[PDB]
């Protein structure tokens, strides 16, 4: 998108596990002064797409490479990952964390969520699992979990209603809960008036996210 | 995934606009003999990922490059894209196709759906639009449309319930309806016994998709 230019276009790259949950809320609450070009990326594409001008802003998670001096950021929200699974028809989990080699529905090895989930499982040797299904898309993992195919770590904002309906059941609310923080990243350099307006309004919007 | 190997792993690459709608139905109805590694791709990555052994199968649409002799295929289903938008609170479309420069929510220029949608708009000079929001994810376009941000062409399987609820309203059921066909692609070469079992069972499953 380096050569691509309009007066109003905002070029956003967003992590796979974050696009659907976050973009509609921003698009709906932003002033009607922008147009949007958004592409889903893996976490490690973000550095180069910002520096090469392919994206104006990155919607990602905590990134040590991006929280340094050449970039600027604002924390959009924090959330938590819960291990969940479908119910057993009686309001109880269909699977148990203690089952030897329980079916795990995981994010990809090169994803931010996957790294923290694998780090968590490693520290808890009391848990053995067999990886049944791997995908980068949060909503794909969510649906596969809802269908009863195993246990998945999913962020609270994506499963809020399903926890209320009981279609998904939380398996642990303490040691296996993983904290996550979502950030918007940009270059420290001054940008166009429309992009600077977008950044200003996104900060003012952050409280309501 | 060339070096990655297990006895049961099936490596699938699926187009962005197709992953969420199709993968859960396959995963749920397949025999419990496989594990799944699925990554979302753009349409034009499929040729090389098949030939280089990075994916066992591709879930994509009609692809002239992939329907040739070196590859084999089975049509999973056909569908249709409908231009839809949110309601106006009275059971009528919030937007009209005849509005000068109506807000369009489009797939990306390098997507299969985007090419056919743009081809359709070009042939219909009676329609002027302003592109408000571009994304590869079908479910992101769907949510942005549901929130009332403009008109989007979306496949019937993704909006079936919303058309019934009236949360989305079809704007045309004739000249602007775009036909689409979803295929599973593989190399014509003989594969492992587990992948050949997967291909056999996917054919037997196709009728129920």
């Amino acid at each position: 998108g380096a050569m691509d230019y309009t007066l109003r276009k905002i070029k956003i790259a967003a992590a796979h596990s974050l696009s659907l949950g976050l973009l509609p809320t921003i698009v709906k609450q932003m002033p009607t002064q922008f147009t949007y070009a958004v592409e889903a990326i893996d976490v490690d594409q973000a550095v180069d797409m910002l520096r090469e001008g392919q994206s104006d802003f990155i919607f990602s998670y905590h990134d040590e490479n991006l929280q340094q001096a050449p970039f600027d950021n604002i924390r959009l929200f924090e959330s938590r990952l819960f291990p969940v699974c479908a119910n057993n028809g009686r309001g109880e989990p269909r699977y148990t964390l203690e089952q030897p080699h329980f079916p795990l529905l995981n994010y990809s090895q090169n994803s931010y969520m996957g790294r923290l989930i694998n780090r968590t499982l490693t520290r808890h040797a009391e848990l053995s699992f067999s990886t049944f299904f791997v995908s980068s898309m949060s909503e794909l993992l969510k649906q596969v979990a809802m269908d009863g195919c195993g246990i998945a770590w999913l962020p609270e904002y994506a499963i809020r209603q399903e926890i209320t309906d009981g279609r998904l059941i939380v398996l642990d609310a303490d040691e296996l809960v993983i904290p996550i923080q979502a950030y918007a990243y940009r270059m420290n350099t001054r940008m166009s008036q429309v992009a600077e307006t977008f950044w200003r309004d996104l900060r003012g919007l952050q409280a309501a996210l």
